[PDB]
């Protein structure tokens, strides 16, 4: 599956008391619909779609600022219905984070159910690495390793909350004013069926470049998987956006190397520091993966030691 979920933790340092999809909606994030002006389709999958919209006196604030508004299409079902909700649900749960697209509201009664977010005005990070690949002001390694944080302390976030993300990649971190990386559960924006980087496994969609081997080979999920696929992020980021294992098929060749050990070589800007993250997230054994908080805090050493060279 590529949606978020709540798991349960014992003798971890968090721990699960409640599962939000019980416990139904919060109505304290009730808004009104009719201050609702809806834009441009962002994006959309098979069951719903992301629109932006303008909202007219949310919040505590009460300003008037571009959101993102989710909802469902006509194919949706009630199995559709309940798995949107269950959305709302886990973000109402999981609380705020400078790094994750906050929940802003939602409106549940009086018509379709649409969920609140705040928007991100720049788009997905791969399509912005890909622009700044090819132009001539250019990204230096000070904003690649922004980003590569940012993302960091959003999953540091999400693996407090016990809560795993299962499709960590740079078409799935978003950049908001000031270029600030987000992230967030974003399936029902993503057009899936139509990306090729979602192989077809008999009855599911996955991105298999992305998937640690155990995810792959045993379905699997756990923050150390996340942790893998946020080693393939640090490889998109620092090669500004290239494909995965570039040329290399997916195909019965490609499973054989992960499983055996294969580990894509250094992209052209990652300095080697970078790289041995990477590695370290590409450690055959999952409790061999560093945490993301420990990925935080190198990461902080590296952006000190580039404040301090340049
Ligand atoms: C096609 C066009 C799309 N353009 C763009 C896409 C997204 C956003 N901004 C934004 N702001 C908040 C959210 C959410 O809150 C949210 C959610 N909660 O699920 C989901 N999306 C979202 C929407 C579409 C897509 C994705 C995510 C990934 C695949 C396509 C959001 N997008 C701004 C511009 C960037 C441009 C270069 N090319």
């Amino acid at each position: 599956q590529v949606r978020w979920k709540i798991i349960e933790s014992y003798e971890g340092n968090s721990y699960t008391f409640i599962d939000p999809t019980q416990l139904p909606y919060n109505e304290k994030w009730e808004f009104p619909r009719n201050n609702l002006q809806f834009g441009k389709t962002l994006g959309a999958g098979a069951f719903g779609k992301v629109v932006e919209a303008t909202a007219f006196g949310l919040g505590k604030e009460d300003a008037v600022l571009k959101v993102a508004v989710k909802m469902l299409k006509s194919t949706a079902h009630a199995d559709e219905k309940e798995a949107l909700m269950s959305e709302l649900k886990i973000m109402s749960h999981l609380g705020q984070h400078e790094n994750i697209v906050n929940l802003l509201g939602a409106c549940t009664h009086g018509g379709p159910v649409l969920v609140i977010t705040e928007y991100c005005c720049y788009g997905d990070l791969l399509n912005f690495l890909r622009r700044k690949s090819r132009v001539l002001s250019t990204l230096s390694t000070r904003d690649l390793l922004h980003f590569s944080s940012q993302v960091a302390q959003g999953m540091a976030f999400l693996a407090s909350k016990n809560c795993i993300h299962r499709d960590v990649a740079a078409r799935n971190v978003l950049l908001t004013n000031g270029h600030v990386a987000k992230i967030g559960d974003f399936g029902l924006a993503r057009d899936i069926m139509n990306d090729s980087n979602y192989i077809v496994k008999g009855n599911a969609r996955l991105p298999v470049k992305w998937m640690a081997p155990e995810s792959i080979f045993d379905c699997v999920y756990t923050v150390q998987s996340d942790v893998w696929s946020y080693g393939i992020l640090l490889w998109e980021i620092f090669s500004l956006g290239l494909n995965p294992y570039p040329g290399i098929l997916v195909n019965s060749k490609f499973y054989k190397l992960v499983k055996d050990g294969y580990q894509m070589a250094q992209p052209a800007f990652a300095p080697k520091n970078i790289y041995s993250i990477m590695q370290a997230c590409w450690a055959l054994e999952p409790t061999h993966r560093p945490t993301f908080q420990q990925i935080c805090s190198f990461l902080q050493e590296q952006a000190q030691e580039d404040r301090r060279e340049r």
